[PDB]
């Protein structure tokens, strides 16, 4: 199956949601997925000493502006590996900005990890959480001399709508 | 190739036999082959602070009364990662009961593997690893309120008879 | 996608080109790459308390005299995991022989990697490196009652030539 295609987003959509993970959480290795083959990439070494605040992928089935699938950040106990899938509920939305290019990252918590599956909405968290998260789209790329501009992080209702909306553009930019 | 029906079960079978390995020894993440897609998914974060014990996975080409393949624990040197595979040979069975359903496991080894590719039944195994084993799969889903018996292990040739008719059971279920 | 068949090489081969990582730097566990089936599979744990030095792997549609891929040492900042690609330039050759048997292995680094992308030629690196590495292929098997001999180095054109005769190979036996 390839992941992007082959494998369903899930009976909940857009509220709960397969996540393909492509980066593990404390990791420096900017891994994709290739989308031609389906098998994972190494798109670039971060050129920072930075590492993902957390688990890193996208949702299969679902298509954005930038011709990629949309991009998810899941909070959870535990490190996830590359190509594998887990299952997550939308609970923010992250807007941001590369080099004048829309880029939103939707915040998600794995339904399946007894300690975060009771999370709804980003407000929940310890703000420390969502500053640190900031912080890094506005770091990782810096030294790569990419400008990266990440606003205010909207609820869980606004991330449910940029699901939805990736889903349907998918939906149509098949066939 | 999916893992569970287009990997061959291996030309030893039932005495030695590939295994795709789910979960790596020391993870608190309780992967599962997906049998639709044949990727790895995120079944749950396991609800106590327990990890694997060995390398865990499943038996190509098999299938028990769950609807699922045979599942094998692999004793080795070195953690496997998910999604890739083995050669084992079991060396003993684990029945034990989840919730008033069967759900026994073969003990293996990796033939492949200098230290433990003698090892032909688990007597010969130090009794605190069976001790171990044991305990683990009677403690992991306490916390889950879920309710697991295991008995006593049984020796090699049992895990080699229960291989075979996990063999036929899949070869009679297909198509 | 079938690793080996279905990715392709890389526009930039034979300078530049995918490489599909079997093994990860620091690892005992030699993984290689199952022809048939497209999965990562356990050859077999090292027989000596040796690691890989670096991430290792194969190039696609590229096929050698020993019927295998050929095969690629990856220098660069980070580990990379088992089934996951990356894109290489070719910086040296090693020349050796496996029990009688050619087995000569491409030196790269990962055109990716900020801080090694910049290296075309074997010469740049720090000579412990090169020693290193030797050392490695002369010791790896040597548990296993092996023969392993390491000729020297040599450079980049060499890697280059080597590599493109192997896509010639690969594109005679196919079909
Ligand atoms: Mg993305
Ligand atoms: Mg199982
Ligand atoms: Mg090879």
């Amino acid at each position: 199956a390839h992941p992007w295609h082959d494998l369903e987003i899930g009976p909940g959509a857009p509220q709960i949601f397969n996540v393909v993970v492509e980066i593990t959480k404390g990791s420096k290795v900017k891994y994709e997925l290739d989308k031609k083959t389906g098998l994972i990439k190494v798109d670039r070494i971060l050129y920072s000493s930075v590492v993902y605040p957390h688990n890193y992928g996208f949702v299969p089935r679902t298509l954005c502006e930038d011709n990629d699938p949309i991009d998810v950040l899941v909070i959870m106990q535990e490190p996830v590996l590359p190509g594998c899938f887990l299952r997550a509920r939308a609970i923010g939305l992250m807007p941001m900005i590369d080099q004048g290019e829309k880029d939103d990252k939707i915040i998600a918590v794995c339904v399946d990890d007894p300690e975060y599956k009771h999370y709804t909405d980003i407000k929940e968290l310890p703000p420390h959480r969502l500053s640190e998260i900031r912080r890094f789209f506005e770091d990782y790329k810096k030294n790569e001399n990419k400008e990266v501009a990440v606003n205010d992080f909207l609820p869980s209702e606004s991330a449910v709508e940029a699901i939805q909306y990736s889903m349907d553009l998918y939906a149509e930019y098949i066939l």
